[PDB]
């Protein structure tokens, strides 16, 4: 199923395919973000997915890239960070989690992306669940496949974002 | 289970755990290699595994880092490169295949490693098999586990190697 990502032509089809693959793994909302090597801001970012517009706008306007604990995590690790007030510490981080929750994004994980040419990014995925224990069971159940998916998305996504005409 | 690598005491236990994980998965030979960001040579390389000494020595002496097709692959991709006839394009690369085979290393794959701090490496694993069909069937059954393994190995190995 992974070959479909490479086979696709255009940001639209590629995003639709990734969203569908994520949905099949139990995740209703995803965000794929990728920056060029040594990017100093977000001007040149490639960001696609189905997170709600209002949340995307608010995150930007509130400067949450400097608050969201997953951002710094991604600069330090190749391993996923699960969304837990716990990775929250500060007042603004409590605010961030409260607002994410209100936006419907409560349980999930962020998988760091580190490309062969120094690309830096993240594949973030939200899972709908009754509670955290259930969310954790849903996520653990698909983790091996998601682990493959994130690398296929990185390899094909970097090409689509930064290379292919 | 994968966190056992990070929770190892040092280089010796980390190496033993990694080799044991690979073996339990069915790979009798593994090599983990890692370079610091923007390395010009192999002077600061962290290289661990149970590839035979004779093959390790020959690879170095022959300058096979400039021939081995997996090397350039790792600079270009995060996806695994399987050891298949198609990856050996030139006679020099074909000779590499024959020499690795003579050393007992015929079937396998190489997983590129790209760390959060610019580390560059590879995790290579060989499986003992009678033919390519048996090797493929086996590798397909363990591939998702191996895929998680390589990132856990990278994160822990990087912390061990460069701090
Ligand atoms: C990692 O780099 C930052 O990437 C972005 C960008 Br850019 C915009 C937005 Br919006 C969100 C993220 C990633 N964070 C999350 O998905 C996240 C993580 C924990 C908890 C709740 C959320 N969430 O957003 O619901
Ligand atoms: C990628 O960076 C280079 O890493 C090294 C270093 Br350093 C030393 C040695 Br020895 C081997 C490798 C990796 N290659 C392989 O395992 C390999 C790949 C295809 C076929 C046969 C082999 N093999 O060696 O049997």
């Amino acid at each position: 199923g992974f070959l479909e990502l490479e086979r696709s032509s255009g940001k639209l089809e590629w995003s639709a395919i990734l969203q569908k693959m994520a949905s099949d793994l139990g995740f209703s909302k995803i965000l794929f973000g990728l920056l060029p090597k040594d990017s100093q801001d977000y001007e040149n970012a490639f960001i696609v997915g189905n997170y709600p517009a209002a949340w995307r706008e608010h995150y930007d306007r509130a400067g949450y890239a400097r608050v969201d604990p997953t951002v710094s995590h991604c600069t330090q690790s190749v391993l996923p960070i699960f969304w837990e007030p716990s990775i929250y510490q500060t007042r603004k981080q409590h605010e961030f989690f409260e607002e994410a929750s209100a936006a419907g994004l409560v349980y999930g994980l962020t998988m760091p992306l580190h490309g062969a040419r120094g690309e830096l990014g993240a594949l973030s995925l939200s899972v709908e669940a009754e509670n955290r224990a259930e969310a954790n069971r849903f996520m653990e159940s698909v983790l091996p496949t998601l682990w493959m998916l994130k690398d296929y998305a990185l390899q094909s996504g970097a090409g689509l974002a930064f290379e292919h005409p």
